[PDB]
């Protein structure tokens, strides 16, 4: 069984993402939408590879009950490939918001030096988005149902399995074929958001046995609710999981600012949390 | 055979069509799309009437590759019946103008009195644009193709049939159907242009004569160049498809003094020439 603050901890989590997870993305407005040498040239071959790596087409509902449909262009060369930046800019803006408010209605979080906020917040921001975009991903249509918009995987070759390739695909679809709880997803957060050895973190050993903390509690909230066979193991894919986010946090940090470089697009708020710095 | 006078006739209307025209709608730009009391009471009953009857979806090929698709809402008593209205009067607004375009262009109509020169342009300028309206028809599709812009007509329960009851659409089938050359085109907005019998026109002999030698020319046109039985009649037919174009027209008249009534939209080239005076 839980031990009671293993269930206070659960419940001080779950109250968390109740306030500040927008499920139906009500508050998301005001966005952008697109219109209607030889280092240099090693650059952009770099993050035209990066970008059409991963591309969605974009559905808007309208309460009226009209309906908006971009499909992207092709890469053919030129300015194109970012005509979706500025969107995607202001959509991560907007949920960075709500996990900055997350982290900061937690009471463990709440309690660490500012600076180890901080530096909390910059190391995992962009995993607890994952996590976040997660819940509403459709595994069976390749879409994330953002309430009135949705994002959705471009048809390739090999279907599937091929824009599967993709780590951060392949993520969304393993973790969504877990069918995870609420408060297992939200587990997840703290174990990410708690992590010791982020750049800066000086009460890393504070940090680490909350970190510890929210790991135990998860492992006992999974020994007390599935004992099903297909669940056997499933702390530990869960922590496999954590590793791979991890992996590919750093790995789209660094698409991030290899488009910065060239094209910058990054919002004050996501210059904030990536090192950005205005000069 | 043809005259020269007429064959100098086909000559200048086509050279006004030539330079006028903007057939592939390039220059169409910087226009709006759709966002992201008892006897009032019977006035928006006869609007919602009148704009349903007519329903169709956009869409916007980018150059770069990308499409926009919009389809419009459903009526739910609400203000989303206009959502189209303000995209729609700068779609006309800007046919207008190259009808006004085409007009001056013209040796015959160039050397009418100022006066009369507007009031045939009042009475024929929504004529001409539905004239120049057929030749991107497609019946096919049920779709005008404005270049990079389509207007697809919204499927209903009848299918074909009966949206053709609408009358500017069984108009654009029906015309379509004749399979017209430019010149014939051109010759039918000569004539309707030349409309001794519009409000306000003053050397309504000269006119008269003028709208004559139109008519003279196509009926020769047509008796010079088209021997297959497809074509017998052709002339008369065409002749019919005009006078219905100006019932249709009258009717659209209508429609557009009624929604304005209650929900202001005309462009000020569009007050210009409904005779809409600001006050
Ligand atoms: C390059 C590249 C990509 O693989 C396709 C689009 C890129 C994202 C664009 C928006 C965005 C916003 C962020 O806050 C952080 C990163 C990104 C880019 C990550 C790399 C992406 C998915
Ligand atoms: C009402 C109604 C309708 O049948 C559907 C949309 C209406 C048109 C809107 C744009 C427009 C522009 C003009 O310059 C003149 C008329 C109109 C309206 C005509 C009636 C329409 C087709
Ligand atoms: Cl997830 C996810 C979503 Cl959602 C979109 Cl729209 C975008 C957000 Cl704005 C950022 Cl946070 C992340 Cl990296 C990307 C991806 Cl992989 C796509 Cl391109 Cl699908
Ligand atoms: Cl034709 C024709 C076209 Cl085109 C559209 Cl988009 C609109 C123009 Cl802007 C005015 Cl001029 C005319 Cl009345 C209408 C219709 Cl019937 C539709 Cl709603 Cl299809």
């Amino acid at each position: 069984g839980l031990t009671e603050e293993q269930r206070m901890m659960i419940r001080e989590l779950m109250d968390a993402q109740m306030k500040t997870f927008d499920t139906t993305f009500s508050h998301f407005k005001n966005f952008r939408l697109p219109g209607v040498s030889r280092e240099e040239a090693a650059k952009w071959s770099q993050v035209r590879k990066d970008l059409c790596s991963l591309k969605v087409s974009l559905q808007l509902r309208g309460e009226d009950g009209s309906v908006w449909n971009y499909k992207p262009p092709a890469d053919s060369g030129g300015k194109e490939i970012f005509s979706l930046l500025p969107h995607m800019a202001d959509m991560s803006t907007y949920m960075f918001k709500g996990i900055i408010s997350f982290a900061k209605v937690i009471s463990y979080f709440r309690d660490l030096p500012i600076e180890d906020q901080i530096s909390l917040l910059k190391g995992a921001a962009f995993e607890l988005c994952q996590l976040r975009f997660n819940t509403v991903f459709n595994a069976e249509t390749g879409t994330w149902e953002c309430g009135r918009l949705s994002y959705c995987l471009e048809d390739t070759a090999g279907g599937f399995q091929q824009l599967l390739l993709e780590p951060m695909l392949k993520f969304h679809y393993m973790l969504k074929k877990l069918q995870l709880h609420e408060e297992e997803y939200v587990l997840m957060q703290a174990i990410s958001l708690f992590s010791p050895d982020r750049p800066g973190v000086l009460q890393h050993r504070v940090v680490d046995q909350l970190q510890e903390q929210f790991a135990i509690t998860l492992k006992s909230y999974i020994e007390c609710n599935r004992p099903q066979p297909a669940h056997r193991f499933l702390f530990l894919k869960i922590m496999a999981m954590l590793t791979e986010l991890r992996s590919i946090n750093a790995q789209h940090t660094q698409r991030l600012l290899r488009i910065q470089d060239i094209h910058p697009f990054a919002t004050p708020l996501m210059q904030e949390l990536f090192g950005i710095t205005g000069s």
